[PDB]
C-alpha cells in the first residue's frame, strides 16, 4: 500500500538507485524507522510495507536527493526531500508518493486510492 | 511509443476522462492532426500511435485541462496545457508525457527511454 | 497588468535573457503578435502592455526555453513553453505568469491579484 | 539574506498568513528554532534574519500548509512542507525559498543570487 516513484527532470528519466527512508511518528513524538529501500531502474520503490504493518499514523518519506545528484556531478541545493502525511486515518488506502527532481527544485504529489 | 499520463493535484488522484489531441508539424509548417484520445481510470492514455507511424518530427500534445476542471466546478486559469517537442530525431524512442494539474498551475515532464 | 517571470531549476537562479512572445487570439482563430521582450537579470519581463490594450480575450505566452538551454550547453526536451489563458475583467487586475524551467520539465503558475 | 515565498495553485494567488518556521541544525543533530513569521499579503515573508546571524550550516524551513488549506475548508494531504538545505558562503548571498501549494502536491525551488 505504499509506493515511491522518483523522476529526474534534467535527464528525462527515472531516478534510479535513490535511497528512501520511511519513518512513523511514535507515541512519544519521535520518528521511528519504519522501512527503507532504493528505487529500481523504473524509478519505483515497491515492497516497503504490508497492509497489516501500515497502520494509521503520521509517516515521513525521506528521499535522499543530495546523494543522487552528487553522483551525477551536480552539487544540489537540498539535503533531501521529505514528505510528511497522515495515512489510513479513514481506513486502509494505497499511496503513491511521486517526486520530480531538479538540482535546485523538486515537485512532489500523492496519488491516494481506495482498494 | 507515446503515452500521456495526467494527475490531479487537488484530489490526489489520476485525472480521468481528460481529452488529449496530438499534432505533428507538416512540411508547410501547419499542425496536422496526428492522434487523439482520453485518459483512462488510471490517468493514462495508451495506444495513440505505432512505432511505424511515429516518425521523426515536431509534435504537440494538447491536454484539454479546461474541460476537465469545469466538470469539477472549478473555473480554471489555462485553456489547455500544450507540450511541444521534437521526437525520434536520433532514432526511435519511447515517450511518456506526464502532467500534474491544479486549477491555476501545471507541471509537465517527459520520460524518454530507448527500447 | 501582465508580467512574465522565468526561473532556472538547474542553477537555482533567474532565467536571464529568455525571449518571450505574447499573442492574442484573433476572430479568425489565428494568433496575432501582441508583445514581446527578453527577461531581465531578475528573470522578469515587465512593461509588455498597458491596461488599455490588455482587453478580455485569449492570450498565449510563448517562452523560448530551447534557446535558453542551448546557450548553457544543455540539451532540452521542449521546443518552447506555451501558456494559454483567458484574461477576464471580473477577476483581479494583475497577472503574473511564472515558469520554472528544467531541461525535461517545466512548472507554470499564474498569480492573479488586485 | 533569506526570504520565503508561498503561492496557492488552486486560487492563483499568494498564500497569505501561512506560518513559517526556520530551524538551524545544532551540533547534536537536533533542530533549533531560528526564525519564524507569517506570510504577508504578497505571500512573502521578509526579515527573518540578518547577514551576521545567517552563518553556514544546515537549515530547515517548515511551511504550515495543513492549516492554510484547513482555513479554506479544503482537506489536504501533507502535514507541512519542509525544505532542508545548506547555506554556503562561496555561493551567492541571497536565498529565496519559494513553494507553490496544492492540496495534494507542492513544488519548491530555490533562487540564490548576488
Ligand atoms: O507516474 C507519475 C509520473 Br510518469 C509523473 C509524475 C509527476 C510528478 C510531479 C510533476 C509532474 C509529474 C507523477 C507520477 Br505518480
Ligand atoms: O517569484 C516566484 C518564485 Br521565486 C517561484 C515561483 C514558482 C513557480 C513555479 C513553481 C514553483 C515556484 C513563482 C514565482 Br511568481
Amino acid at each position: 500500500p505504499l509506493m515511491v516513484k522518483v523522476l529526474d527532470a534534467v535527464r528525462g528519466s527515472p531516478a534510479i538507485n535513490v535511497a528512501v527512508h520511511v519513518f512513523r511518528k511514535a507515541a512519544d513524538d519521535t520518528w521511528e524507522p519504519f522501512a527503507s529501500g532504493k528505487t529500481s531502474e523504473s524509478g519505483e520503490l515497491h515492497g516497503l510495507t504490508t497492509e497489516e504493518e501500515f497502520v494509521e499514523g503520521i509517516y515521513k518519506v525521506e528521499i535522499d536527493t543530495k546523494s543522487y545528484w552528487k553522483a551525477l556531478g551536480i552539487s544540489p541545493f537540498h539535503e533531501h526531500a521529505e514528505v510528511v502525511f497522515t495515512a489510513n486515518d479513514s481506513g486502509p488506502r494505497r499511496y503513491t508518493i511521486a517526486a520530480l527532481l531538479s538540482p535546485y527544485s523538486y515537485s512532489t504529489t500523492a496519488v491516494v486510492t481506495n482498494p
